[PDB]
């Protein structure tokens, strides 16, 4: 009712504060970080870079991030816990499945996947006792039969535990509509779902209609455009349509990445030196200078994630 | 000296060695994330220890676990079951058929570094070093599979550690593998072409053997006619290529990389497990006139010569 699971344990809704709802410490693959830490220089080097990054973000106001790295994205909650403590920033961990499931996941039934998700939420991830506070799902534009199983399992897990669902989409294909239909067929409330990567489109009609059904709209990759201004104005556009309370904002940034061709991390960093501090240091002043009240911005960056993450129903 | 999950052993300690086996056929990260799939980690461990003791009591002294990173290799489990069962286990590097994005997008130079790491330094943070390099291909060999082939050759050439392959024998896939590996300067004597018992094309096997490749007749119980597959062993013996033969079960004690409950299907079909080769195939070969010295050469001498790091 009033508590969410983080990598350091349970915390009250009040303690969450300014929350970036879609971020990554490391974008990788299952087992990869521990098998090949050298790829990131070293595990310590990666940990240190994250801590410095998170500390700057904290200096700029951020108090909580939701790491939406799944099993198949190389989620290492021990790394999350280590960097969360050193930086003193809350990190919410995720279960669910992204776009790279191995055979041992691809060949599972919806009932089996439901059990895996429940495990990571109710018991803990691996042997850590760290519990997931959100369920991530990724689909291609047209939802594949396996991705539909993952969607349904996520809905059933969410209905059993109250933790929310966040999605990866192709907004240019308007992927969120196919997902929503499947999720609702399972009896899941739109208020428990964030349709992610929605800032990668100019289709306001698509965005508003989803918001009007109660869905959280993930405008979560603003600096990837580094234009980034156009993405930010979608936040304004949705406010002006009256859907302030359905907006979630993030950077979708990373401190390490192996699930892409080599050297991309340095290109990203030089493209966006602010890292996860891009939202508080760049997007928020931009929105102020456009006439959005400070109180509406606080509602979006604090109150909305609070409402979204609190286990419900 | 051969690297095992318990440390280095001399080639004489190896003894009766099964050169293609698995403790568990899974996926990277899977065993630690979802141990309940196998009942529990403890349940999986205990089954494997019983099975390895069964094989030990049948003469086996060493198995080669050719589970790679993407087959969900957990060398801490291997070390645990090896100690409990007093059976040597050789661990593998390389890549099987389910590489994740973080592997699929790597260059050959990068893959070479990863394989070298697991051979020279250790696997994960355990200090356990790989003693063999596994590689799997399909069809005519995909572009990425070529990269793994070449990275494996380069790792082998720098360390002396052998290369063992997964192949579609029905497609004569060993020929393309051989071509690529030889282009890298790798000697065929450092290479086992595996799953070669899944064909009837004897001339395919003979031609590879004649070039110096080890022939992995490693899936005999996966037929159980297994008697027909066993006759391939005698066929190569009769052609004077006893030196080129490796035999194994390719068995597992837990499987997650397939449909649920496939493990139970497999166990009821082959209740002997990894003891299938010594309890069924070896006596069957004696009946057909194969002398004990020849059988000892296949099960002891050949794997020792294969696994011993050689330049
Ligand atoms: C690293 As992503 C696919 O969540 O933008
Ligand atoms: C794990 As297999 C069937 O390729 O030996
Ligand atoms: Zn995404
Ligand atoms: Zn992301
Ligand atoms: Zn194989
Ligand atoms: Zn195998």
């Amino acid at each position: 009712g009033d508590r969410i699971n983080t990598v350091r344990g349970p915390i009250t809704i009040s303690e969450a504060g300014f929350t970036l709802t879609h971020e990554h410490i490391c974008g990788s693959s299952a087992g990869f970080l521990r098998a090949w830490p050298e790829f990131f220089g070293s595990r310590k080097a990666l940990a240190e870079k994250a801590v410095r990054g998170l500390r700057r973000a904290r200096a700029a106001g951020v108090r909580t991030i939701v790491d939406v790295s799944t099993f198949d994205l190389g989620r290492d909650v021990s790394l999350l816990a280590e960097v969360s403590r050193a930086a003193d920033v809350h990190i919410v961990a995720a279960t669910g499945l992204w776009l790279d499931p191995p055979l041992s996941m691809r060949l599972r039934s919806v009932e089996e996947l439901t059990q895996f998700f429940l495990r990571e939420i109710q018991y803990g991830i691996e042997d850590t006792g760290i519990r997931a506070g959100i369920i991530k799902v990724a689909t291609t534009g047209k939802v594949t039969p396996f991705q539909e199983l993952v969607l349904r399992a996520a809905a059933r897990a969410s209905l059993a535990t109250g933790v929310p669902v966040t999605t990866h989409t192709a907004a240019s294909q308007r992927g969120g509509e196919q997902q929503a239909a499947i999720l609702e067929s399972e009896g899941l409330s739109p208020s428990r779902v964030c349709i992610g990567h929605s800032d990668a489109t100019d289709d306001l009609s698509y965005l508003t209609a989803l918001a009007a059904r109660g869905y959280l709209i993930g405008l979560d990759s603003i600096p990837h455009s580094a234009s980034w201004q156009t993405r930010a104005l979608l936040i304004k556009a949705l406010i002006d349509q009256g859907y302030t309370k359905q907006i979630l904002v993030s950077n979708d940034w990373l401190f390490g990445i192996s699930s892409y061709v080599t050297n991309i991390m340095d290109v990203m960093d030089s493209g966006n030196p602010d890292g996860m501090a891009f939202i508080p240091l760049r997007v928020i002043p931009f929105l102020r200078e456009k006439g959005i009240p400070q109180e509406t911005l606080a509602g979006i960056t604090v109150t909305n994630p609070a409402r979204f993450l609190s286990p419900t129903l």
